[PDB]
C-alpha cells in the first residue's frame, strides 16, 4: 500500500501522501507545529535536530529506543515507528529531569541546542538509566553547542552518573516508569507481517522492500533504483550536491539484510546493519575472546570511536560506507587492510570477493553490477602472529572527516620475527581507497627491524605521492602522516612481538618511545567554579550577585521558548531564497529565468530593478541591496526567488541562470597591497622615540605572523519574518538581530518610506556573537522588499551552507613586527604593520582596526612604540564583528613577538612578561591612564591557584621522559577596554509599566541571545524597584518601545541597559513615594493602586550615556574606553608529535567581572568565550579556491570546539573584593575580554612544539614559525623529524587569504 | 449600537510565560488586558492588547 | 481610533506641539505595552485626555532639542534631531495628564 | 481585526448561549457538537484555569 503510519509524542499520525523527499525535521515543524526540534545544519554534525525513535525490533524481539538526526530522516523510512521529540518527554509545567539539570546548571544560554543535547542525554537514560561518566560525554559526539563551553551541561548531567552554581540535591528524582508508553496499536502490528509499500511524491518515488526477493527483482527490472538505508550519504547528496534519485528503494526491513552470524573465520554482518550494532557486537567479541583473535575487531572499534555521535550510527549502515565509496572512509581502509569477505547478490546470482584494490576501480565506484547489492561483511578473526593498527587524523577528534586514514596489517612466519604478510592501505591520499601495493612485497620474508622500518618508509614516500592540486591540499602533512603512521605502526608490532616472548629476536622497545603507541585516552574532567557570595545582610529577594538562572533556560530545555523560524507562518506567507554570484568580480552579462518560472509555486525573481527607493545599504552605504551590473564576491547577492514553500523556493533559485564576464580579481592581503585596494587611509598610533628605542636595544626581532579568520557559527543562522499591514507603507518585522535600529533604517530607505512606519522585534537569538551585529540586514532587506512588493507576510531563514558564504566572519589579520630589547627581558621598542581582509564592504572593518591597534600592547608598558593598521578591500564575502572585534588579533601579535623576546633572551617566559606588565597608574601607547588596574592581583591569583612553577617542573621531566610527546605550559595575560570606539554609540535606553496588578513589564534597547541580558535586566530592576524579579517581565525588545538603539555588541549592554533601567525605575520609585509614606508596610500592590486610583503616571523611559570618551587619532588624546576587563589563563597541552593532535590537560582562569551582577552568566560567559577562542586558535580554519569560493560551508569541514575539546581540568575564578562603581552596581562586562585567553593553548602548543624540534631536529630555526589558528597540520610540520625530512618535496586547492 | 463592526478578537499565544497577544475592536485595551490576565490567573504583563 | 477621528486630532495636536508638519508624525495603533492603565476611549473625553498627554510629551522632546535648536536656529529639524542623537540625548518621552 | 490574515494553525471559537431567561443547567450534552468535522473542544466554567 501507500498510507505511511507512525507515532509522535504518542500521537497517531497517517500521511496518505508522503512525498519521500519530506525529512522528519520538516514534517515535525511545519506539518505538525513541532518547532523544540532545530535546523543547525541539515548535514548531521550539529545534533539540534536530534529525536528519538522506538520500534518494535522483530529480529530482537523486543522494544528498542535509539536517537536520530531528524534533518536526514526520511519520514518513509519510519513506517510503523514511535517518534520522541523534546516535546514528548515534559514541558515547563512538568520538566523531565533531563530538561529541568541542564536548565538548573546553567547548561542552556542561546537554548537553541538545548533540545537536542535533553534529545540525546534522555536517549541514553532510556538505554541505560545508571550510565557512567564515560558513557554520558560519548552521548553527545554529535551535538554542537556554541555558547557554553560544555563544561556546565556534563557538570548537571554527572548527577545521573554511577558557595555553588547550583545545587543537585534539589533536583527532582528519576522515575523510569513515568516515561511514555510505546503505542499499543505498533505491539499489534508485529504479530501481522510486514509488506512492501510504495510511496510517490512531486519528483520521487520510494518503495520499502519487505523480502530479498522484492529487493532482487526491483534491482534487475530497474538498476537505477537507488538503495537508502540511514540515508546518511544520499540525504547529503540530494539537500547539498542537488542530486535527484527519481526511483529510491529502502530494504532496512529485509532479515538478511541486518543479520550478524558466527562463522569460523570471522563475524558477518549484514550490510543494512546499522554502526551502532557492529559496535556493540564487536564490543561483546573483544571483552570475551582471547586477544589474538580480536586485533581487527579493535582495529574497527577504533575507527568507530571517532566515526560521528550516536544519531548518525544509529542508521548509518556498514554497507552503506562500504559502498558509498569515500576516498576519507574510515572503514575502507581497514575493511582491504583486512581482506574482508564481502557477498554480492543479484536474482538468482551470488559472488563471494575479498576486498582488495580491485574492489574500488574509480572514483565512488565499485565491484558491482548495477543490479547488484551488498548482502554481507565478514569481518575476520586475528591469527597466531597476525598484528592490526587502525589510524585516522583529522582536524578534530570526534565527528569529523579523516585527512588520513588507515588499516595496517602484518603477518609473521611461526616462531619468528620474519614478514609473510603485509597490508597498508590507506583513505585521504588519492580519489579511492588505496594499498601500497608497490611497497609492500618488497618486505616479504624481511625481519621486522630498523631496515624494514627505513624501506617502508622510503616506499610509502615514494609510492603514495601528492599533486601540489590535489583536492584538500595540505599535501606535506598527508605525507607526513602516512609514515608516522606506520611508525606508530612498526612500534606497536615491535611491543607485541615482545608480549608473545620474541624480545630477544626484535629487541625491547626504548621507554621513551612507548608513549607513542598508546591509544587516545583522556583523564576523568575535573571542574572548578569559584565565585564571591553576597554580603550577610542581602535581602533574599535582591538577586544582583546571585547566581540567578538564565530566565528562559526552563523553556529552552523544554524546546517552548519561540526562536523566529518557530514562529507559525500566516496562511498566505511565502519563502524567499537568496540568489549570490559564483564569481569573485565579473560583470552581470544576462539573467535567465526560464527555468525559474517553470517551478510550482513560484511567485517572483526580485532584482537591482525592483527596489522602490536607494539600492544603496550597508554601514557606510557602500553595498547593494542587489547586485546592479558587477558582483563583487562568490556569494554577492543577486536577487531573490520568492515562491510558496522553502523547497519551491530553493527549486526554482536553481533555475536562475547568470552569466558572467570576469574581471581582475583582488582576493589575498597581499593582492591588495600590490593593487593598492584598501578602505581609507592608513591608521596609526605611535609614542616615544623609535630610533632612540631601537639604538639602545641591545637585541632586535623582526617577523610575520598570519591570523585566521573565523565563522560565528551561530546555532541558529540568519532569519527574518516582515510582515506588511497594507497601510501607510507599514512593516513588522521578526528578525535574529542584536541590531534593530539598523535593521529597521535599513528597511526604511530600501522602501523609501520613514523609520516611523517600519518596527523590528526581536525576543532572541540563538546565537550572535557580532554576526549578526550588521551582516543580518542582508537577509531582512531582500525578505522586506518581497513583502512590500506581495503584500503578503515572506520569511527567510537561511540554511548553513548560505549563512556561512554570505554573512563573512572575523578578519583574518597579516603583522609584520619589529620589537627592541634588552637582555633582561625588558622591551624598549615595538613597531608593528597590521593588514586585515575587510572583503567586499566597509561595515565595520575600521573600527575593528582601531581595536586591534588600541590592544597591540596588551598587557605591556612599552616606551617607544609605533602601530599602523591598513584593512584591504577584496573580492571576498565582507568581514564584520566577532566577538573580540579586533582584540584578539592585536593581543595575538603582542603575545607572539613576546614569546620571542623571552626565547632570545634564555629566560622565563612568565617573568619576561611580569617584568613588562603595566603598573597602576601608567599610561597606554594611547595616553589612557590605568586606574583601578587589577592584572597583578589576577595574574598573582592564578599562578599561585594553578601551582604554574612546579607544573612547569612537572613539564620539563615529561618532556626528558618522552620522544613523540611532548607537554608544555604557558600563562597569558590579558587588558580589554570596555566601550564602543564611537563614543555616541554608549548610550541606552528602557522603558517601563506597572500595571495596576503591581506586575511590571520592562524593555530595552538590549537583545538575548544567549549572554542572559534580561535576567540581568531583571536582577537590575529588581533590587532598583525592591521587589522580587517573580513581579518583572521581560517579553522582547522592539524599535517602537525603545528607538536608537545601539546594537547588543562591545560587551557593553548590560553597563548601558542597566543604567537605563536603574533610571527608569528610580522615576517610577520617586512617584510612588508619598504613597509608600502613608503606608510604608502595606504591600507594593497597594502603593501601585494608590498611585493609579489618584492619577499619577505609572510608566517612565530610562536613558543613559557613558560619560566622558572620545579619542583623537590626531592627538593620541581623550579616553577611549570607560574601564578596562582584566583577566588570566593558565593552560597546558599534550601534543601527539606524529599526528598534530594535541590533548587540552588543564586549563585555570582569573577573571576579574567587577561585582558580578550574575556570577553563574558571568563564569558561563567566561567559559563561552574562553571556547570560541580555543576554536579560533586551534581548530577553526576557513579555506577558499584561488578563484575566491568559500570551500568550508558546513560542521563536516568547520570544525568548532566540542565536548571532548574542552581542557579536561577546567577552573575559572572571578576577582574578589574589586567593585567597579563606575558600572551598574559595581560590576563589570564579561563577553569579549576572556576569549583572547584561549591563547594559553596557542602558547602552549608552541612551547611544545619547541621541546619537540630539540629533541629530533637538526639546525632547527630557533623563532620558527607558527601561524593561527595552529592545527594538526601546522603543529604536525613544526615537529621538524626524520619523517617530515622525507615528505618536503602555483596552481592549486586553496590560496592564503 | 449597531457599529457595522462586531465585536471581534483574535487572540495569539506565544507558548512562554502565559504570554499571549490580542487583537481586539475594543474602546479598552486595559479592561481586556485585567480580565483575560486574571481569567487565566497570569500577571497583567503578560497580556498585550 | 473608532471612526472619530481621535488619533488625526492627535497628530494635529502633535505636529503644532512640536512645530513639524503632520506628514512627519505617524499613530500606528493603540497598545497596552506602550501606554498601561488606560481609561476607555469614551465620556467624549479622549482627546481632551490624550491631547495632553501627547503635548506634554512634545514639550519634553522640544526641551531636550532646544540646546540644538539654539546653536542652529534655521539649521532643519532632521539636523536638530541627529545632532540630539549622536551627543546621546535621548529622543524618547512620555506624557501625563489628569 | 477579521482583515488580519489568518495563521495557518489558527482555530475559529463561537459562542453558545443560554436561550432562557432564568434557569438551572440541568445537563449539557456534546455528542452532536463532536460528530462535526474539524471539532476540537467545547470550554465550559470547568476549563477556566
Ligand atoms: C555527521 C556525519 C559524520 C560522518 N562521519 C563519518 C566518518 O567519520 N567516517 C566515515 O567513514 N563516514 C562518515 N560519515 C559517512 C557515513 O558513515 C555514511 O554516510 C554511512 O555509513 C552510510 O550508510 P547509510 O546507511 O546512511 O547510507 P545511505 O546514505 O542510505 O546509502 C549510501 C550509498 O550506499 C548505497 N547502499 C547502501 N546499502 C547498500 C547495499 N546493501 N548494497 C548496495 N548499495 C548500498 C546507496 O545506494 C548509496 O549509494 C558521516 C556522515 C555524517 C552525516
Ligand atoms: S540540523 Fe540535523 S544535525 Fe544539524
Ligand atoms: S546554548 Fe548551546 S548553541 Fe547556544
Ligand atoms: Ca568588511
Amino acid at each position: 500500500a501507500d498510507e505511511l503510519v507512525f507515532f509522535v509524542n504518542g500521537k497517531k499520525v497517517v500521511e496518505k501522501n508522503a512525498d519521500p523527499e519530506t525529512t522528519l525535521l520538516v514534517y515535525l515543524r511545519r506539518k505538525l507545529g513541532l518547532c523544540g526540534t532545530k535546523l543547525g545544519c541539515g548535514e548531521g554534525g550539529c545534533g539540534a535536530c536530534t529525536v528519538m525513535i522506538s520500534k518494535y525490533d522483530r529480529l530482537q524481539n523486543k522494544i528498542v529506543h535509539f536517537s536520530v538526526n531528524a534533518c536526514l530522516a526520511p519520514i518513509c523510512s519510519l513506517h510503523h515507528v514511535a517518534v520522541t521529540t523534546v516535546e514528548g518527554i515534559g514541558n515547563t509545567q512538568k520538566l523531565h529531569p533531563v530538561q529541568e539539570r541542564i536548565a538548573r546548571s546553567h547548561g542552556s544560554q542561546c537554548g537553541f541546542c538545548t533540545p537536542g543535547i535533553v534529545m540525546s542525554m534522555y536517549t541514553l537514560l532510556r538505554n541505560q538509566p545508571e550510565p557512567t561518566v564515560e558513557e554520558i560525554e560519548n552521548a553527545f559526539q554529535g551535538n554542537l553547542c556554541r555558547c557554553t563551553g560544555y563544561r556546565p551541561i556534563l557538570q548537571g548531567f554527572r548527577t545521573f552518573a554511577k558557595p555553588s552554581l547550583f545545587n543537585p540535591e534539589d533536583f527532582k528524582p528519576l522515575d523510569p516508569t513515568q516515561e511514555p508508553i510505546f503505542p499499543p496499536e505498533l505491539l499489534r502490528l508485529k504479530d501481522t507481517p510486514q509488506k512492501k509499500l510504495r510511496f510517490e511524491g512531486e519528483r520521487v518515488t520510494w518503495i520499502q522492500a519487505s523480502t530479498m526477493e522484492e529487493l532482487l527483482d526491483l534491482k534487475a527490472q530497474h538498476p537505477d533504483a537507488k538503495l537508502v538505508v540511514g540515508n546518511t550519504e544520499i540525504g547529503i547528496e540530494m539537500k547539498f550536491k542537488n542530486m535527484l534519485f527519481p526511483l529510491i528503494v529502502c530494504p532496512a526491513w529485509i532479515p538478511e539484510l541486518n543479520s550478524v552470524v558466527h562463522g569460523p573465520e570471522g563475524i558477518s554482518f549484514g550490510a543494512s546493519c546499522p554502526l551502532s550494532l557492529v559496535e556493540s557486537v564487536l564490543a561483546e567479541e573483544i571483552a570475551k575472546l582471547p586477544e589474538q583473535k580480536t586485533e581487527v575487531f579493535r582495529g574497527v572499534m577504533e575507527q568507530l570511536r571517532w566515526f560521528a555521535g550516536k544519531q548518525v550510527k544509529s542508521v548509518a549502515s556498514i554497507g552503506g560506507n562500504i559502498i558509498t565509496a569515500s576516498p576519507i572512509s574510515d572503514l575502507n581502509p581497514v575493511f582491504m587492510a583486512s581482506g574482508a569477505k564481502l557477498t554480492l547478490v543479484s536474482r538468482g546470482t551470488r559472488r563471494t570477493v575479498r576486498m582488495d584494490h580491485t574492489f574500488f576501480p574509480g572514483y565512488r565506484k565499485t565491484l558491482l553490477r548495477p543490479e547488484e547489492i551488498l548482502l554481507s561483511i565478514e569481518i575476520p578473526y586475528s591469527k597466531e602472529g597476525e598484528f592490526f593498527s587502525a589510524f585516522k587524523q583529522a582536524s578534530r577528534r570526534e565527528e569529523d572527516i579523516a585527512k588520513v586514514t588507515s588499516g595496517m596489517r602484518v603477518l609473521f612466519k611461526p616462531g619468528t620475527i620474519e614478514v609473510q604478510e603485509l597490508s597498508l592501505c590507506f583513505g585521504g591520499m588519492a580519489d579511492r581507497t588505496i594499498s601500497a601495493l608497490k611497497t609492500t612485497p618488497k618486505q616479504l620474508s624481511k625481519s621486522w627491524n630498523e631496515e624494514l622500518l627505513q624501506s617502508v618508509c622510503a616506499g610509502l614516500a615514494e609510492e603514495l605521492q601528492l599533486a601540489p592540486d590535489a583536492p584538500g591540499g595540505m599535501v606535506e602533512f598527508r605525507r607526513t602522516l602516512t609514515l608516522s603512521f606506520f611508525f606508530k605502526f612498526y612500534l606497536t608490532v615491535l611491543q607485541k612481538l615482545g608480549r608473545a616472548d620474541l624480545e630477544d629476536m626484535c629487541g625491547k622497545l626504548d621507554p621513551t618511545f612507548a608513549s607513542a603507541t598508546l591509544l587516545f585516552q583522556k583523564d576523568p574532567p575535573a571542574n572548578v567554579q569559584l565565585f564571591q557570595e553576597v554580603p550577610k545582610d542581602q535581602s533574599e529577594e535582591d538577586m544582583v550577585g546571585r547566581p540567578l538562572p538564565h530566565l528562559a533556560a526552563n523553556m529552552q530545555a523544554s524546546g517552548e521558548a519561540v526562536y523566529c523560524d518557530d514562529i507559525p507562518r500566516y496562511e498566505n506567507e511565502l519563502s524567499l531564497r537568496l540568489v549570490t554570484s559564483t564569481r569573485a568580480h565579473a560583470k552581470i552579462t544576462s539573467i535567465d529565468t526560464s527555468e525559474a518560472k517553470k517551478v510550482p509555486g513560484f511567485v517572483c525573481f526580485l532584482t537591482a530593478e525592483d527596489v522602490p527607493n536607494s539600492n544603496a545599504t550597508g554601514l557606510f552605504n557602500d553595498e547593494t541591496v542587489f547586485a546592479k551590473d558587477e558582483v563583487t564576491c562568490v556569494g554577492h547577492i543577486i536577487g531573490a526567488v520568492v515562491a510558496d514553500t522553502p523547497e519551491h523556493a530553493q527549486r526554482a533559485a536553481r533555475g536562475v541562470k547568470i552569466t558572467y564576464e570576469d574581471l581582475p580579481a583582488i582576493i589575498t592581503i597581499q593582492d591588495a597591497i600590490n593593487n593598492n585596494s584598501f578602505y581609507g587611509s592608513e591608521i596609526k598610533i605611535e609614542k616615544g622615540d623609535l630610533k632612540k628605542g631601537f639604538s639602545e636595544a641591545d637585541n632586535v626581532v623582526s617577523g610575520e605572523l598570519y591570523i585566521g579568520g573565523q565563522e560565528h557559527f551561530y546555532l541558529e543562522t540568519n532569519c527574518t519574518i516582515a510582515v506588511p499591514k497594507g497601510e501607510a507603507g507599514e512593516m513588522e518585522l521578526f528578525v535574529s538581530t542584536q541590531n534593530t535600529m539598523k535593521t529597521q533604517s535599513f528597511v526604511a530607505k530600501m522602501l523609501g518610506v520613514p523609520d516611523n512606519r517600519i518596527v523590528v522585534r526581536v525576543k532572541r537569538m540563538g546565537g550572535g556573537f557580532g554576526g549578526k551585529e550588521t551582516r543580518s540586514t542582508v537577509v531582512s532587506t531582500a525578505l522586506a522588499l518581497a513583502a512590500h512588493k506581495t503584500g503578503r507576510p515572506v520569511r527567510c531563514m537561511l540554511d548553513r551552507d548560505e549563512d556561512m558564504l554570505i554573512t563573512g566572519g572575523r578578519h583574518p589579520f597579516l603583522a609584520k613586527y619589529k620589537v627592541g630589547f634588552m637582555k633582561t627581558g625588558t622591551v624598549v621598542a615595538l613597531e608593528v604593520a597590521h593588514f586585515s581582509n575587510g572583503g567586499n564592504t566597509e561595515d565595520l572593518s575600521r573600527s575593528i582596526m582601531e581595536r586591534a591597534l588600541f590592544h597591540m600592547d596588551n598587557a605591556y608598558k612599552i616606551p617607544n612604540i609605533r602601530g599602523t593598521g591598513r584593512i584591504c578591500k577584496t573580492n571576498l564575502p565582507s568581514n564584520t564583528a566577532f566577538r573580540g572585534f579586533g582584540g584578539p588579533q592585536g593581543m595575538l601579535i603582542a603575545e607572539y613577538w613576546m614569546s620571542e623576546v623571552a626565547i632570545t633572551c634564555g629566560l622565563p617566559a612568565e617573568e619576561v612578561r611580569r617584568k613588562n606588565m603595566y603598573k597602576e597608574g601608567d599610561l597606554t601607547h594611547f595616553n589612557q591612564k590605568l586606574e583601578g588596574f587589577t592584572l597583578p592581583r589576577c595574574w598573582d591569583e592564578c599562578i599561585a591557584s594553578s601551582q604554574y612553577l612546579a607544573r612547569k617542573r612537572e613539564v620539563e621531566k615529561f618532556n626528558r621522559e618522552n620522544c613523540w610527546k611532548k607537554r608544555g605550559l604557558c600563562i597569558i595575560p590579558t587588558k580589554f577596554g570596555i566601550s564602543f570606539t564611537l563614543p555616541f554609540l554608549n548610550q541606552g535606553g528602557a522603558l517601563v509599566h506597572v500595571y495596576t496588578d503591581g506586575s511590571v513589564l520592562l524593555t530595552h534597547g538590549g537583545t538575548e541571545m544567549g549572554q542572559g541580558l534580561h535576567t540581568k535586566m531583571v536582577q537590575v530592576a529588581s533590587r532598583a524597584l525592591k521587589i522580587p524579579t517573580s513581579k518583572i517581565h521581560i517579553s522582547e525588545t522592539s524599535t517602537n518601545t525603545v528607538p536608537n538603539t545601539s546594537p547588543t555588541a562591545a560587551s557593553a549592554s548590560a553597563d548601558l541597559n542597566g543604567q537605563g533601567v536603574y533610571e527608569a525605575c528610580q522615576t517610577i520609585l520617586k512617584r510612588l513615594e508619598p504613597f509608600k509614606k502613608k503606608k510604608p508596610t502595606g504591600p507594593w500592590e497597594a502603593w501601585v493602586m494608590d498611585a493609579y486610583t489618584s492619577a499619577v503616571s505609572l510608566s517612565a523611559t530610562g536613558f543613559y550615556k557613558t560619560p566622558n570618551l572620545g579619542y583623537s587619532f590626531e592627538t593620541n588624546s581623550g579616553n577611549p574606553f570607560h574601564y578596562f576587563s582584566y583577566g588570566v589563563a593558565c593552560s597546558e597541552v599534550e601534543i601527539d608529535c606524529l599526528t598534530g593532535d594535541h590533548k587540552n590537560l588543564r586549563t585555570d582562569i582569573v577573571m576579574d567581572v567587577g561585582s558580578s551582577l550574575n556570577p553563574a552568566i558571568d563564569i558561563g560567559q567566561v567559559e563561552g568565550a574562553f571556547v570560541q577562542g580555543l576554536g579560533l586558535f586551534t581548530m577553526e580554519e576557513l579555506h577558499y579556491s584561488p578563484e575566491g569560493s568559500l570551500h568550508t560551508r558546513g560542521p563536516s569541514t568547520y570544525k568548532i570546539p566540542a565536548f571532548g575539546s574542552i581542557p579536561i581540568e577546567f577552573r575559572v575564578s572571578l576577582l574578589r573584593d574589586c567593585p567597579n562603581k563606575r558600572a551598574i552596581y559595581a560590576s563589570k562586562a564579561v563577553g569579549e575580554p576572556p576569549l583572547f585567553l584561549a591563547s594559553s593553548i596557542f602558547f602552549a602548543i608552541k612551547d611544545a612544539i619547541r621541546a619537540a624540534r630539540a629533541q629530533h631536529g637538526d639546525n632547527a630555526k630557533q623563532l620558527f614559525q607558527l601561524d593561527s589558528p595552529a592545527t594538526p597540520e601546522k603543529i604536525r610540520n613544526a615537529c621538524v623529524d626524520q619523517f617530515t625530512t622525507l615528505c618536503v618535496t602555483c596552481k592549486s586547492w586553496s590560496v592564503r587569504i
